[PDB]
């Protein structure tokens, strides 16, 4: 038995480190929490192969659509241990009737503004241009944030009117996509305007964003409670505040779940209920993992009603209502990958607004078909990479397809080692589908 | 089935299987290594499907035709008998063995059609076709019938079609033309246009198969019949007094059959192919193992010189040989499979009266020039979005799990739908046809 965590690097993963640890002094259970790049994308790619993890972190946002594909082991938890979390973030780890997660704290983004070279925020968008001219002559800057990730620049698309898919009396909409109307136009084209008058610069990213406002370079910047750790240190004079409102609207921040999920087909899912319910969900498991990097409005209630007396979350729990929950449907991840595309190109200047948003419209609305429309060209007259080559001639053996000459000659003079080794990896493929229905 | 130690051979059944039992218990007792001989139906089209698999046999035992495509997906393996052995056998029947330069099979007998006669019932047999629908009436007189043969393979069909100018795929230079297909020439359409003549004209019946044939004679209800040598055994026992002559004539051309030579192939990925090419060499390639099967049914002229020189002294061998001389060695080409499927759906088509023999054979020829492009020109609509049967369905899942590409929403729901254990066992189905994959590319 063993426990293999990924969690974000943005979070507090060496804090939950120490409570895996603990979880291994008292059961002589081994813990190793891992932050690699683009686990959320990865997760389903190594679910149910043994190269992937145990549990799972991210925002509920992902999870559905790992459910929906049976990757995640729904939790049986107790009506006692259901109790001391909240209930707003059960149902963020709720699909279809089922939990397939357990949440851990609420995080949403707030203001983050310097004291020192700014005593009053600006309580509106609109009045960043002028401030910013102000600053800049003092060798300053008004506002850095990530602008290559649209979790940061959701708040002001949506602030007078953008949504994601509508929802009206309890049921998702799938098809009423609002990232192209007015509103959203609205929203973008600001942002656009703040970059086209040397406000901000198109490429600025997390990193050039948080070293520029823990350097005293910038007055402002968005980011969530985890940054806050860092501000600390740097010994920045900082505040945390609500988002600054935009035609009179305010700023409507998509509002995240930490989950912790568990892969269905794990054998050590016992372990991971475990250690997610008796050491990590706890009073002292969590003050472990918020030391390190604080993890908002947590889910559980005993150390939120202690944690809801520090001003900053208080701001955070204000800006998490003027947002909304994210919707945990399978389309989010087209959600997200469309209007990253859309607000990355108008903001370097490759489309118009209207030319942004409307393509991000319809990868949204067309994405539930699938990343492939037809097989490549000429792939069953043999022509392809090999690897694909190898592909298309096991399916046509299971189906029981008598091949072209084309894809023969290919079977024929391909070399033995290389295609061996490919075809065994598609039986390492195989076993993991096989183990996915297993687990259901 | 196919089990380390041990030889599984299959040989179809109207062959002299019991003989080649006896040569395979012979070779146990020598070597301590059990010989299995079946012959289970439609062999040729099984093997393909079961190759590689530990379901199908170590050799197996059909016309050379067949072999080729075998060899193309990687089935058969290579033979490498010495050149001392080599030259026990008639250089022209390792050519029907011989594809892409290697051999791949041993060849073991010349199989060609003969026309079999009742010299009781009919002691001058006719020289043409042409004689046979008025010999039909004067002996339907006395109860009896002409000629009836299994209409229902187009092996039998074939040396009528092929007398004025039928021809599979054309030969230039040595080499067979894949795109250059004389099923639907003025020879073919005629050949078989005088066989449906024969079954509007009550001559002939056109559901007529083997097992209605082979009986009608052997009952001495009917003077002739067309058959290879392995019938011969039969006839023997019936005391029907017969006799084995030249097929007749058709527009003055003779008739020209397809010649199998019949052949012993060894799968590519059998554990005991030594074993395989010791029992192939050294025991039934021999005067007293071959003898053992041509006891049991007749083997045709052996392509074992030593054995074939006293075969020879026999008119039915030499009846055999002259056919032979008369039509032609079948190709060995893959394409083989697609016309023989071909050339049987259209005589059948047109001996039901289903087509016209002109546009039976049309259709036929453009089948044989299509199937180059394989059995499928896309998916079916709407797969790739989870409609279809549930195997395909599973079977382009994991297609794009090997390749790394999303599936469309409605592949996920049907996922989610299915049965878990009727996905179950039909996921193991792919884990062994993946294995079987793999067998065949590790044995070159
Ligand atoms: O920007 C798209 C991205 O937004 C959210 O990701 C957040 C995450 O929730 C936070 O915990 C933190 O890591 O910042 C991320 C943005 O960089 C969604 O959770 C995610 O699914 C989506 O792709
Ligand atoms: O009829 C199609 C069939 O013809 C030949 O098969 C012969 C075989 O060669 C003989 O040994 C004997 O078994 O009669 C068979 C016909 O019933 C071809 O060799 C074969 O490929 C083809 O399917």
């Amino acid at each position: 038995g063993k426990l293999v965590i990924w969690i974000n690097g943005d979070k507090g993963y060496n804090g939950l480190a120490e409570v895996g640890k603990k979880f291994e002094k008292d059961t002589g259970i081994k813990v190793t929490v891992e932050h690699p790049d683009k686990l959320e994308e990865k997760f389903p790619q190594v679910a149910a192969t043994g190269d992937g993890p145990d549990i799972i972190f991210w925002a509920h946002d992902r999870f559905g659509g790992y459910a929906q594909s049976g990757l995640l082991a729904e939790i049986t938890p107790d009506k006692a241990f259901q109790d001391k979390l909240y209930p707003f973030t059960w149902d963020a780890v709720r699909y279809n009737g089922k939990l397939i997660a357990y949440p851990i704290a609420v995080e949403a983004l707030s203001l983050i503004y310097n004291k020192d070279l700014l005593p009053n925020p600006p309580k509106t968008w609109e009045e960043i241009p002028a401030l910013d001219k102000e600053l800049k002559a003092k060798g300053k800057s008004a506002l850095m944030f990530n602008l290559q990730e649209p979790y940061f620049t959701w708040p002001l698309i949506a602030a007078d009117g953008g949504y994601a898919f509508k929802y009206e009396n309890g049921k998702y909409d799938i098809k009423d996509v609002g990232v192209d109307n007015a509103g959203a136009k609205a929203g973008l084209t600001f942002l656009v305007d703040l970059i086209k008058n040397k406000h901000m610069n198109a490429d600025t990213d997390y990193s050039i964003a948080e070293a520029a406002f823990n350097k005293g370079e910038t007055a402002m910047t968005i980011n969530g409670p985890w940054a806050w750790s860092n501000i600390d240190t740097s010994k920045v004079n900082y505040g945390v505040t609500v988002l600054p409102t935009f035609k009179g609207q305010p700023s409507k921040p998509f509002v995240g779940v930490l989950s912790a999920g568990i892969d269905a087909a794990s054998p050590n899912k016992e372990l991971a209920k475990e250690f997610l319910e008796n050491y990590l969900l706890t009073d002292e498991g969590l003050e472990a993992v918020n030391k390190d990097k604080p993890l908002g409005a947590v889910a559980l209630k005993s150390y939120e009603e202690e944690l809801a007396k520090d001003p900053r979350i208080a701001a955070t729990m204000e800006n998490a209502q003027k947002g909304e929950i994210m919707p945990n449907i399978p389309q989010m991840s087209a959600f997200w990958y469309a209007v990253r595309t859309a607000v990355i190109n108008a903001a370097s200047g490759r489309q118009t607004v209207d030319e942004a948003l409307k393509d991000a419209q319809t990868r949204i609305t067309v994405s539930p078909f699938g990343g492939l429309k037809r097989l490549p060209a000429g792939l069953l007259l043999g022509h392809g990479p090999i690897r694909m080559v190898l592909a298309i001639l096991a399916f046509l053996r299971f189906t029981a397809i008598k091949p072209s000459l084309g894809l023969i000659n290919r079977w024929g003079s391909v070399g033995k080692k290389e295609a061996m080794e490919i075809i065994k990896k598609f039986k390492k493929d195989l076993a993991a589908m096989l183990r996915i229905i297993n687990a259901r």
